[PDB]
Formats: C-alpha cells, structure tokens, sequence
C-alpha cells in the first residue's frame, strides 16, 4: 500500500475517490461475464479506473449482431469466429496499461466448480442465466471475505443490476464528504475531562463519537489522540481523564473520525422473493417491481423453452403474460402485474439498446469500486433503468420493423424500430465539445448509426484543445500516442474506426461569436440536433442563445465527481438554458484578498493572482511598451517633452531593476519574500494595531479579521527554500536567465544569499518627483547600454496547472502556505492548492459514461418528434446511489394584459420602409401584437426611453439614422419592454426590416 499513484494519469480520480480507496483498486481482481455491449462497457470503465486485474470471460463466438453492440469488435473477428473475449482483449488493454487483463474461455456449466473464483474480490456476471446466478451468488457470499456479487443485463428497453456484498459489509466513507472539524474554547482537567465548543457554533455530536485532537496549546497532551466522547449538552462534551495533563491554554480543533459502518444484503434468492429498492419517482411507485417481475418472467421463459419472446408472437407474449402472474402470487405484497411492461418486454426482448447498456455499465461499474474500496454507499440490491419512454411514443407500431434486416442495426432495431433507425441514420447533429461527454457520445453515435447515411448525414465534432495524460483516464477514444493532438480529429478517426459508415466532419474552432461566420444561421437550421459537451456556463449560454435564434433542439450534460445531470431543450415545448438562475459563485472582497484572509482559499487566489501579475501580466505590458513606443530614447524624449505614455513608471523600474544573471534572481526572490511576508504583516500592524477598536465604539480586529505576524526567512524550512527555488526559476525564465541544477543547490543559494544580504528594516509608508526619477532611470539605462533591444524584451510565461517540472503550482503553493502562517490558517497539500488554483473538476469515467448514455436516450425521443411527456431530464449521484428523472421545464407562457402571449422561442417581426419613425414602430408593434412598446435598445445602445431628456425629439427621428447598423443588412434586431405591472416588462425580440417594396 506503499505504491506511487500516477497523479498525471489520475489527477481528477484521484479528486473524487482519494488516494487510499486507489491504493485499494491497486490490489484488486475482478472477474467479468460475458463480453455483450455491458460487459465491455464495464469493462472498459473498471480498466481506466485502475483495478489491478480484469479476467474477461465469454463462451460464445463473434457474429454479425454483435458488430453492433461491441465498439471493439470487427468484421474479420465474426468472419474468423473468434472468441469475443479474445477479441477485444488487446483493445481493452491499450485503455489503461498499469491494469493486467485476461482472457478466459472455459465453459461455465452446473457442472463446473467455482473454486477457481477465490482468487477475485468481485464477481460481476452479465448475459447468464438465474439458475447458475444463484449458485454462484451462494458461493461468493459464503467465502471469508466474502466475494462481492454483481449481476448485470440488459434485455431490450429494460435492465436489471443487482449487489450483494455479504451478510455484512464496512462502508468506511458514506458520503465522500470532508470530516467536520469543531473548535474548542475551553478543555477542563477533570475527571473527566470537558471539552467546550466555540458558543458560536454548536458542535452536533452523539454520545459514542471518535474525535481526533490538534492544534491545542498548554494541553499538548491530547494532540494526536483519538477519543471516543460523551455529549453532555451542545457546545460540550466529556473525553476522560485531564488532571495529570497540563493546564489549557487556547485553541485547538476537534475532527470527527469517520466508524466504519456495517451494511446488511440478502442473498440472490431471498431478493428476488422479497426485492428491495430506493423507490424515487413516488408518481410510479409500484413501476420497479412490476418491472422484477416481467424480467423474472422473461427468466423462467428462458428456462422452460430454452429461447426469448420472439417479437410480434402471441403465444410467447401470452405464455410471458401467464408466467408474470404466477410470479405475482409468488411474491409477499401480490403485486398487480402490468401488461404494458410484459408485451414492451417480449417485444423487445431479443433487442439490445446501447446507450441504456452504457448506463446501465457505468452505475456497475461504480458498484464494483465501491466493493472493493467501501469508498461509498453501495445500492442496496436493485436498480432497474428502463427505456420505455421511447417506445410508448410510437403508439402501437408494426412488428416488422423491429423484425431483423441482416445488419449492425438488427439489435437497435428490436428496440426502437426501423423508421427511428432511419431517421437516426439521417441525421445532423452539431456536438460543441470533445471531452469525455463528448467521447462517450461519438461512441453512442456510431453504435446508434447516427449519420451513417452518406446522402444526409452528417456529424459536426468542433473542439479547440488538445489531448493530455489526464485526460486519457476518462476519454477512451484517445490513447497515449496520441498526447499533443488536436482531440477532434482523434476523436473522429476512432469513430470511424468503431463504424465505418459515420460521416464526421472535425473541426478545431471554439463555438464563440468569433466563429459565427463559420456556424451561421444557415447552419444551425441545417443541424437537427445540437449537444453541448463543455465545461462552462459562457459557452453553454452562447450555443443556447443560437438554438433559440434558429428554432434547434439543444442537449445540455455535465458531471461533477459522482454526480452527474442532463438537460433536454426542445424549441416551444421546454424552456431553455438562459432561463436560470444563474448565480455567480463566489465574489471575495478585495479587502480580504489583499489585507484579510480568512480561508485557505483566499491565500490560493492571492498567490494564483501573484503568479499571473508577476510572471504574465507585467512581462506583456513590457513587451508592449517598448514595441509601441519603440527605442528607450524616444521614450525618454517623449517623456520629456510631455507625451502622455501609458505605464511609463513600471516599466521604467522594470527595466532598471532588471536582472542580469542567476544571484539577482535569487535575490529578486528573498527580497519579494520579505516584502510579502514580513514588510506587508508590519505596515498592516502600523496602520491598524491590536489596541485600536473603535468600529463600534470599541471594535477591530473581532473574529473575521486575523492580525498577521511578520515571518524571519530561514533556508532550512521547507517552505522557504520551495518559495526561493521557484520564484528564482519563474523570473529567470521571465528575464531569459540560464540556470542549471547545480544553481537551484540549497548550498550555492546559500552562498548567494547569506554572503551577500542587503535587508534594510523599512518604516511604515504612513509612520513630478517620481516622473523624475523615471527620467533619470532611462537616462543611467541607455547611456550604461542597459537598454539595449535585447532588454528591452521579456518572455511571458502561461500558467500550467499539470506540468510539475514548470514550478507554478510549486510556487503559488508554497506562496499560499506562506501567507497562510503569517495570517495563522493552516495550509493546504499540492494537490489540494492545485484543484483549487486550477479550478480543477473532479471527474471519473463511470458517471461520464452514465450521464452520455442517458443524453442518447434523450436524443433518441429527439429525432422521433415526441411529445413534450416523453423527455425527462435528469440527476443521478452515484455516491448514494439515486437516478431522479423529472419532466422537462415547461415553457413559460408571458401576456401582458390585452397583448399577445410570448415565449422565448417566438420572435415578433415589424417592417420598415424607406420614411419610417421610431413613432411609427412604436405604433406598430401595437397594433400587430396589441401591446405599446415602452422601451426601445439596440445591443447595448438606448433608442427610446419615455422618462428621458429629448425623448419628443427621438421619437420623431427617422429609423435608418437612429440605428447604426455599419452591415446595411436587411434587418436589425431591437429588444422591447412594455411597462403594464411598477417596473418595466421584459418582451420578445422584435426584428425590424429595412427593405419591403411593397
Ligand atoms: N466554446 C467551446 N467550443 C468548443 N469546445 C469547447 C468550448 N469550451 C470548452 N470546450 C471544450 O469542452 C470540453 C470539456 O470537456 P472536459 O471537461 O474534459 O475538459 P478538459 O479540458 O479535458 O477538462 P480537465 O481540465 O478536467 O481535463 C474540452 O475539450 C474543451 O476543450
Ligand atoms: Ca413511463
Ligand atoms: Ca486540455
Ligand atoms: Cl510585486
Ligand atoms: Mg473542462
């Protein structure tokens, strides 16, 4: 458990499950059954997330049905009847190379033994049949440890997931939540001992708790002890003894000690008599174990005549009917069984639905970490996901087209039907992003055949950036050698690869007004669907903005750590994107940014912001000046002469101050921290010291506030020493100094420092000139030949959260602790700094996978037309684990009183002539729309105001010259507001058109 976890390869993993639950999967091995399109999505996960071992089992050979399914899979593997597992086992092991992955091919039979299991933690079993389930359901639970027991599958629109752990199981972190830390006013030696909380907040504890103790002075003794604690009131509890202890002084924390907690599960059998669930749509409650016992049927169907319902068949679809309600009187609460589920389930039985499989295989497969791992609250035994949103649409449709056409489709076909494989296979689809969102989805795309048509298909890829090691952990499509490569047009040759018919169009533009011209009107309503893949909320609003300018269904998905969310945008059905909320996160005062912090997060972003000012920010502006204002001569002479130059004082000193080699970067770095850290505590003192109070009569410095204490450099701390390395090393690269290791020796920069230290103690600031001093710095400057052009450049350095050789992380972290101890809030780890300077998102392939399959779904109901019951939008947290499908946001309807009702989608029109007023659209929109504009703007510029100067003048005013097109285009877009309410109304975008003749 002393092994290295590769933080470039796991970085966002290592976020969401934490190093010790890896370090877990680092020594774990687990077998999986059968190699369908569930099997390889699970295992495609469990590879990138790092379990040490995979053996991948199938007995059967490859055929033509499966090329549909399996996006590793080939037509020479179905022509030379391969094994399935054998197949695609060097695919699956290109995902991730620590992992080791086997193939096997041994018959599972009753027969056979199951000693051969022993060797794994977890057992995940897809494409078998209940009967060998169970038995090998009982031999797992029965092992000490016992086997942990999965059972997966998918059969048409339905699926079924099942987990069974063990009699008893040890969940050692429930919810992935941080431990909650209480701070301790007064500990009392005693027997026993009472510890009190501040009165400010109460500390919400129970009688049994484990807390750990630190940061507590006088009583050093309880540091670094684990105490189980007796609650006597709130704000108070009893741990034991204190009397032989040291009397208290102040200070320490209390941190809570997560117990690990015992979970119970039934075995196999007993669940399927009496199924437990977390029942989350209370609008159907009774659906999943109607949905258990159609399934159950379909199983015992299997068994009896050896074969699934064929599709359209009455016999089967009776006989299925029959053996449903036989199970229903088998089971405790005589559940009444619903038709609807058994006929979908035999009708779609023998189909396979991809996109619910990678549903379906993302949720298992976070099941199988949390087996191994107990890093989360595993399901407790049942999930059942259904599709049947897609098919209840239809109506009653005709069994011929889900009848098979001896091709790839045969599977979705089964499912969904000819005449909606048709129109996925000519489809145009505009997919802004290429992350793992986006991955995941060209990959549900091609097993679906969206735009396989060659005639009238297309799908449009656009992403700007490139790949990285990070992120190949959760972007299967891309590999190793393809790091430093455009994403998109990796993406689409993988595609291809996986579905030879796909038409994709690669593009590396970012989706921004920059690139309007590239994606056009004309475009968006060629696009019949869009699906955004990106990280922020700018670009989200944008794309948003143009679907409803052009009238285009937008999918929206995101995934945060384990959770994860969908958002289905139909035009006049469902409001859109730019009708929420939207909150800033956060805004911190510039007072506590730059005088008082009081968080660990406040020092992050000063130190990130020093790093972009120091190194990005002032090079840029030095390299400007001196280009725009070329020699440091005529500078001087303009200086002189008294032109206005815009930062002439910071560069001046910049060029005067400017190092020359590797000891005054050194010293460059130990003067700036002084200044930081002990020149900034004591002019803060001066202005404001600890005695001052009179905010209200006799306050200052009161609890938010933390006076700072100035800090003495000493190059044997560590921090110190990572502070001078780093800071040396950014502005020699700035200054384009070279240096070596030899030069970084704590010894050289010692003899560098200690030998040669000039630190003056300066007095507090408070205890033409300066237009001088820069004349006569640029004046010593060019006459010494300091100036020289060479100088009279710097380089600027972009700030790189995932390179560790650069030193940005290691200097921002080392900044952020340092100012940290002068403010006295106690530090953060690399990685922790890292997240929160970089703004890094957790992020793990199994929700991604979850999240993308479910957006198919949705997009699936897209093409078809469906009406607005059939979408549902959804979250899903797969800590808990909870899936919540709710209805989409219903448009919103707005009419002012006697005006026509408006919507965003709908755009009202008003046509102009040649003599046309501001009064005269005013009139018009009244009397087209029966509601009188009372404000009029154009972008951000005002045409019409009624309680404004001169208004008479404006609305008398001719058209063409109030507006300022520059285009002459044939129309300009006003926005309107009505003031019936006692504020104004906002309305729908009215587009005016300059030309008519008529
Ligand atoms: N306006 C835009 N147009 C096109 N692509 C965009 C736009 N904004 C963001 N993107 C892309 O959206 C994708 C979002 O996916 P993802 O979360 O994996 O980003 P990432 O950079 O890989 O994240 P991380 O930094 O955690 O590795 C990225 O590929 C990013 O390049
Ligand atoms: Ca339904
Ligand atoms: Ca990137
Ligand atoms: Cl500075
Ligand atoms: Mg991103």
């Amino acid at each position: 458990a002393s092994v290295e976890i590769d933080d470039a390869l796991y970085s966002r993993q290592r976020y969401v499950l934490g190093d010790t639950a890896m370090q877990k999967m680092a020594k774990s091995h687990v077998f999986l059954s059968g190699m369908g399109g569930l099997g390889l999505e699970i295992a495609k996960n469990l590879v990138l997330a790092g379990i040490k071992a995979v053996t991948i089992h199938d007995t059967e050979k490859c055929q033509a049905w499966d090329l549909g399914t399996n996006f590793f899979l080939s037509e020479d593997d179905v022509v030379n009847k391969r094994n399935r597992a054998e197949a695609v086992l060097k695919h699956i092991a290109e995902l991730n190379p620590y992992v080791h992955v086997t193939s096997s091919s041994v018959p599972f039979n009753e027969t056979t033994d199951l000693s051969f299991l022993d060797k794994y933690q977890c057992v995940v079993l897809t494409e078998m049949k209940l009967p060998l389930q169970k038995k090998i359901n009982d031999f797992c639970r029965s092992q000490c440890p016992p086997i942990k027991f999965i059972s997966a599958d998918v059969h048409g629109i339905w699926s079924r997931l099942f987990c069974d752990f063990g009699d008893e199981f040890e969940v050692l972190d429930t919810t992935g939540e941080e431990p909650k830390e209480i701070f301790i006013s007064n500990i009392t030696q005693a027997n026993p001992g009472i510890v009190t909380c501040l009165e400010n907040h109460p500390h919400k504890l129970e009688t049994g708790q484990f807390l750990t103790f630190r940061e507590i002075n006088g009583m050093t003794g309880l540091n670094g002890s684990i105490q189980q604690i007796t609650v006597i009131s709130p704000f108070s509890f009893s741990i034991g003894d204190t009397t032989e202890l040291e009397p208290y002084l102040h200070g320490g924390i209390a941190v809570q000690v997560k117990t690990p907690k015992t979970v119970f599960f039934e075995s196999l059998e007993r669940q399927l008599k009496h199924p437990k669930c977390l029942i989350v749509d209370f609008s159907n409650p009774e659906a999943p174990l109607e949905i258990h016992t159609a399934m159950l049927a379909l199983d015992q169907f299997q068994e009896k005549y050896s074969r699934k319902p064929n599709v359209g068949c009455q016999q089967d679809s009776e006989e299925l009917l029959k053996l449903a309600t036989s199970i229903s009187e088998t089971l405790e609460e005589k559940p009444d069984v619903n038709a609807d589920i058994v006929h979908w389930l035999s009708w779609t039985a023998q189909g396979f639905l991809s996109p619910l499989a990678a549903a379906v295989g993302g949720v298992a497969s976070q099941e199988v970490l949390k087996a191994v791992t107990g890093k989360f609250s595993p399901l407790c035994q049942w999930l059942y996901l259904e599709a049947a949103d897609i098919v209840e649409s239809l109506g009653k449709p005709e069994c011929e087209e889900f009848l098979p056409r001896g091709d790839r489709y045969d599977a979705l076909r089964a499912c969904i039907g000819d005449t909606l494989c048709q129109k996925l296979q000519n489809l145009n689809i505009f997919l802004v992003g290429c992350g793992a969102i986006g991955c995941e989805m060209l990959k549900n795309f091609a097993l679906l055949g969206v735009g396989t048509s060659k005639e009238k298909g297309m799908i449009t890829v656009t992403d700007p950036d490139l790949i990285e090691k990070s992120n190949l952990n959760r972007q299967f499509l891309f590999r190793p050698h393809h790091i430093q490569k455009p994403k998109s047009y990796t993406a689409a040759d993988a595609t291809l690869k996986i579905n030879s018919q796909i038409k994709i169009d690669a593009h590396l533009n970012k989706v921004c007004p920059t690139t309007e011209t590239i994606y056009n009107d004309e475009f968006y309503t060629k696009q019949d669907v869009i699906i955004t893949a990106l990280d922020n909320v700018e670009a989200r609003r944008y794309v948003d903005s143009r679907c409803l300018a052009n009238l285009r269904p937008l999918l929206d998905s995101g995934t945060m750590g384990t959770k994860g969310h969908t958002e289905v945008i139909v035009p006049h059905l469902t409001e859109s994107y730019n009708s929420h909320r939207d909150p800033p996160e956060e805004e911190i005062p510039f007072a506590t940014l730059k005088s008082f912090p009081a968080a660990i997060e406040h020092t992050i972003q000063w130190a990130r912001d020093k790093f972009e000012s120091s190194f990005s920010h002032k090079p840029s502006l030095f390299n400007k000046f001196w280009q725009t204002y070329s020699s440091a001569e005529e500078v001087l002479q303009k200086i002189q002469s008294g032109h206005s130059l815009e930062g002439c004082f910071q560069v001046i000193k910049l060029l005067s101050r400017r190092p020359r080699n590797w000891s005054q970067c050194v010293e460059l770095a130990r003067l700036k921290f002084e200044k930081y850290f002990n020149h900034k505590a004591l002019q803060l003192l001066h202005c404001f010291p600890l005695d001052i109070r009179l905010k209200d009569g006799s306050l200052f410095w009161q609890s938010p506030k933390r006076p700072p204490s100035p800090i003495k450099f000493d190059l044997n701390e560590p921090l110190h020493l990572s502070f001078l390395q780093n800071a040396a090393k950014l502005y020699a690269t700035v200054y384009c100094i070279p240096f070596a290791e030899e030069d970084l020796s704590a010894d050289a920069l010692l003899n560098i420092l200690s030998e040669v230290k000039i630190q003056e103690f300066k007095p507090s600031n408070k205890v033409s000139e300066d237009e001088r001093n820069a004349i006569f710095q640029l004046e010593k400057a060019i006459l010494s030949n300091e100036a020289t052009k060479s100088d009279l450049q710097m380089a600027v350095l972009s700030f790189e959260k995932d390179d560790d050789h650069n030193g940005h992380i290691d200097f921002i972290t080392a900044a952020s602790n340092l100012r940290a101890k002068m403010y006295s809030i106690e530090p953060a780890d690399r990685f922790k700094t890292k997240r929160i300077a970089g703004k890094i998102i957790p992020a793990i392939a199994t929700t991604t996978a979850t999240v993308s399959g479910l957006v198919a779904l949705e997009m699936i109901k897209v093409t078809g037309g469906y009406p607005f019951e059939a979408y549902k939008n959804c979250f899903l947290n797969l800590a808990i684990p909870i899936v919540v499908f709710t209805e989409t946001t219903e448009v919103r309807k707005t009419k002012i009183r006697n005006g026509i009702s408006f919507t965003i989608w709908d755009r009202w029109t008003v046509h102009g002539k040649e003599d046309f007023t501001l009064l005269d659209f005013i009139n018009a929109v009244k009397e087209k729309y029966g509601i009188e504009p009372t404000m009029v703007v154009q972008g951000v510029k005002m045409l019409y105001v009624p309680v404004m100067p001169g208004h008479a003048k404006r609305l008398k005013l001719t058209m063409h010259k109030l507006v300022k097109p520059t285009t002459e285009k044939k129309y300009v877009d006003l926005t309107v507001s009505f003031a019936p309410d006692d504020e104004d109304l906002p309305g729908p975008p009215v587009r005016y058109y300059f030309s008519h003749d008529t």
